[PDB]
């Protein structure tokens, strides 16, 4: 579209958002993106938009979500059986939070 900016960089222990793209659904597909980072760790909290093929997972510990995508750098992640994006965003402060709220 019109929003995006290139330029590398080293790296940074922020938080935990693994952002997945070109990926499409059908049959427990919220587990097909999971499945890409819950062998990697712990499912603290994930979203998935019903508008488009873009999902964000958040892992306990961002050494985990880290750890899934040297996977996708390393090995072709095939979703459903075609290949997609995976990278190591860092939003959404708290996805989700507890029913501790009155």
């Amino acid at each position: 579209g019109s929003s995006g900016s290139s330029g590398q960089k080293g790296r940074v222990e922020t938080r935990r958002v693994v952002h997945i793209m070109d990926f499409q659904r059908g049959k427990n597909l919220r587990y097909q993106l999971l499945q890409l980072v819950e062998p990697f760790g712990v499912i603290s909290n994930h979203l998935i938009l019903n508008k488009i093929n873009e999902a964000f997972i958040e892992m306990a510990t961002t050494e985990d979500a880290q750890a899934a995508v040297d996977y996708y750098t390393t090995t072709p992640a095939l979703v459903f059986g075609k290949p997609v994006r995976v990278h190591l965003s860092q939003k959404y402060k708290r996805i989700k939070s507890g029913p501790s709220s009155g």
